[PDB]
């Protein structure tokens, strides 16, 4: 059995890849091998991706897409991309094409967990709460549908990267500029203040099983980058300190959500929870894999090792 | 300028795909290439790819996926395939990875359009009407809220295949098994009947036009009827309007880009947006092309037109 993982990426969670795939290639139970994706979109084998790794930023790349690599060595494919080009299909078509066995989700709920535009009007059809929002595109005049506070964000991204609240009308125009620096549509969605921040791990072929409640808490006035990946910034409350009955409402929808999209392998999705209401913020089908990451970490307090997460996706891969 | 037409496929419809290569080298105002995937799977490059095109079927390739082809080459890739890795964003990805402008729907519209639970979830939202349907997932049985006569299909295998017409409840689960030999996942949509069936076709990316509205009709048969692709559609004039409109709203919703030719079902006065099309046919005598042209865009300037909406 051989696995091969792949990390790094040309998105702004670069970084936050290469950190994913340490704690990942440390206690993956199987032989795997790295190949890194360097920021210029070249590829970095053997060796060199071990020392890309080490950098924890791999600038510029070896060679063009498609690498020459021998995929029949490898079982399945872990790939380990966090954002655009790694986790919103792309990668995922392909390996459909390569006829390659490869972890998480598929090119459809892939792309779709990743547009929170249309992530949220698939989920609202389904009757899952989400937070109200209208999609903007670059150069089309913004009208939304509700006063301010906002929040504003590319359709596409991850780690909070391109996201500001916006307070005033006359400060949307700006948010929106920043937002499309990183995609070309944008959504703007009414800011829910104070907001409790829920989020659930799954895992399984769209019928899944899901792990503790786990609460995200920070002084920041909301869960940026820095708060995201400066250890101990942030508090993970694990399991979340909520009552019986909204504890089993977010992990059911969870579990409805993940089985509506046809999420396949795991996903963690996340809630806000706002005056007693809760609203299903985003499903994440590659989320942040370091020991420490909430994944793995609800995962962990559920009964399922770092070790045997990990064996338990790779086998789900390939049935 | 240069671009790269690819057809064929390992779909069925990989002859048609080739027909529509033809058509679309015949006319396009560019200097282009073709490249052809064969039944295989394998590609075929160069003075191969015409072979097989003269031959218009290729049973086996060459090289196997991904071809030693010379991208940097082409200004423009042009995915003439056809249902499944042609239009349900596989190849887009693939292109999208090689930082390669291309024609047509991007990875995210590829996917949906293909889907036909996704994709009817994202419309009925936006309140684009759909036929009632449920969606239905191997091994889970169904709970159908509505009556038989219904339409069974895979959810995204695409090309007609699994597809079949239920009018007794206990048909229901054979064909079930049969759509689930394509796809993980189905979908039991009510069956419209009487239906009239109608297309339009968009091009723009994200905001498209819209073209006249044609119809789709069947001629008695002889010793089936032969399909007629009249244009313009006979319809009333706030019918034809609103098709477009629902067109052109789906199309915004739902971010495609380069084209589309949207399919419409009429029944009892209601319509029902049944599919987007974001690889349609492109045959000079195709819907999509002549519906165009119906509406004053030549072929050649349609062509031309998809090509630089690919750049931007
Ligand atoms: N509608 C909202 N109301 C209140 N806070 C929000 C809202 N949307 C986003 N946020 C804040 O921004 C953070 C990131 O937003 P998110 O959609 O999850 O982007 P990302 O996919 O990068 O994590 C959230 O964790 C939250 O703190
Ligand atoms: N809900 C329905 N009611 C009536 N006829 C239908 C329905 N769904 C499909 N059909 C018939 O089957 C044909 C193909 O449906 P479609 O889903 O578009 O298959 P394909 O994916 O091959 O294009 C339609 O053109 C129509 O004649
Ligand atoms: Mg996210
Ligand atoms: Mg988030
Ligand atoms: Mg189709
Ligand atoms: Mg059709």
């Amino acid at each position: 059995m051989r696995v091969l993982l792949i990390a790094g990426g040309v998105s702004p969670e670069h970084e936050v890849s290469l950190l994913s795939a340490e704690g990942v290639l440390r206690h993956i139970p199987f032989p795997t091998d790295l190949a890194v994706i360097a920021q210029d979109g070249r590829w970095l084998l053997g060796e060199k991706a071990l020392t890309a790794l080490e950098a924890k930023a791999a600038p510029e790349g070896e060679h063009p897409f498609p690498p020459p690599l021998s995929w029949e060595r490898y079982d399945v494919v872990f790939p380990l991309l966090h954002g655009r080009f790694g986790e919103d299909g792309t990668v995922q078509g392909f390996l459909e094409l390569l006829g390659k066995p490869y972890v998480g989700a598929g090119v459809a709920a892939s792309a779709l967990c990743m547009d929170k535009d249309l992530s949220k009007r698939v989920l609202a059809q389904a009757g899952v709460p989400v937070v109200p929002w209208v999609a903007v595109r670059k150069g089309e005049p913004p009208v939304v549908p509700f006063d301010p506070p906002f929040f504003v964000k590319p359709a596409n991204t991850g780690s909070s990267v391109g996201i500001s609240r916006v307070e005033r009308f006359q400060d949307l125009e700006a948010a929106l500029a920043l937002a499309f620096r990183y995609d070309e549509k944008a959504v703007v969605e009414k800011a829910l203040s104070p907001v409790r921040e829920l989020e659930v791990g799954v895992l399984g072929n769209v019928f899944g099983e899901a792990s503790p409640v786990g609460e995200v808490r920070y002084e920041a006035p909301f869960y940026d980058y820095e708060t995201k990946y400066t250890p101990g910034r942030a508090e993970l409350l694990i399991p979340a300190p909520l009552d019986p009955g909204t504890q089993e409402t977010v992990q059911e929808l969870a579990l409805k959500a993940y089985k509506v999209l046809g999420v396949r392998g795991m996903a963690r999705v996340d809630f806000f929870l706002a005056e007693g209401e809760l609203y299903l913020n985003e499903l994440n089908t590659i989320p942040g894999f370091t020991p420490t990451s909430m994944y793995p970490r609800l995962f962990e307090a559920g009964g399922v090792a770092y070790p045997e997460l990990l064996r338990r996706l790779v086998e789900l891969a390939l049935t």
